């Protein structure tokens, strides 16, 4: 699985262990293999929401199945949970699209999962 | 709505006040609260388009609804003109993928907006 | 078609040519004509892969068609392979999201492909 989220949040106002929490929390969440969750942080854009370029979270998260109406709410209570503890990120100011990948849409290691 | 521009243009080659004309023109193109419209600008990019580092821009608008075949050749004509007159980026080295999200699969505030 | 890779491989180790490599393989493997391929390496980046740090990739593949069950295997033999000898990452480090567009979502030069 895989979790992206692009901020304007300067790249030392992300903690020390931002990208391990979030692998753990990730691997919790969607009961994938933890060895196998990436996570992706980039800092420092040029992002508005809203048209103010106050703090703000734009998101992305890829998974072969566990995504749904009621998964989807759960994941984004706790990630916008995160962004706000995290990087102080207001969860109004974030977006999360939420993808569910057919295994023969994702590659990895020289295949697919299919 | 969110929208997103990746282009190798230089940083000081994106005028200020672009984040705002694209919020603006993105609103009124979509219909959509310009509160709503979430906007990403990526300069410096290392890119190529049919093998040419060319100024050119990868996109993508996702907007829960108002995406379809008339709509989308609207916003490409749109979008490729305020980057050809802000960016001098040629619409022909111009993608924009356009994504017709599912509102259970947008994150935002802690939940989704199904 | 577009080609995305991030990576949080630096940027001194992207060779020479890589863009380029990248476009002729692409346009060879999905048929495309080069002209059409786009492609987009973002290296340095803030990316974990199973909690770790080592080398890593995340990538993805959006084209009009040419997206199926056995091409994305050969895909991603095909670009993991250029990333392993390239980029130095291992295979069973790299994803690769695989996006069979509508040609009514891809916009071109002020207008869609439809
Ligand atoms: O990321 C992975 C993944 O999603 C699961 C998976 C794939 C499917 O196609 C499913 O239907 C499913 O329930 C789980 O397999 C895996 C097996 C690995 O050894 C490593 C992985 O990283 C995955
Ligand atoms: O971005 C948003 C959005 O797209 C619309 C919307 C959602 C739907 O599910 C629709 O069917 C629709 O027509 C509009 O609601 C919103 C309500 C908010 O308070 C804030 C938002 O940011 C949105
Ligand atoms: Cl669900
Ligand atoms: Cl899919
Ligand atoms: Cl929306
Ligand atoms: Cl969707
Ligand atoms: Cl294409
Ligand atoms: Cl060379
Ligand atoms: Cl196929
Ligand atoms: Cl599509």
């Amino acid at each position: 699985p895989m979790f992206i989220v692009n901020t304007n949040v300067p790249r030392a106002s992300v903690p020390d262990g931002f990208l391990s929490e979030l692998t753990q929390q990730l691997a919790q969440a969607t009961g994938k293999p933890p060895q196998y969750i990436a996570v992706h942080v980039v800092p420092d854009q040029l992002m508005a929401f809203g048209g103010s370029s106050e703090p703000c979270a734009l998101c992305s998260l890829h998974s072969i199945g566990k995504i749904g109406g009621a998964q989807n709410r759960s994941y984004s209570k706790l990630l916008c949970g995160l962004l706000a503890e995290r990087l102080r990120i207001s969860p109004d100011r974030v977006y999360i699209n939420y993808y569910d990948m057919n295994a023969a849409n994702v590659g990895w290691n020289n295949s697919t999962f299919a």
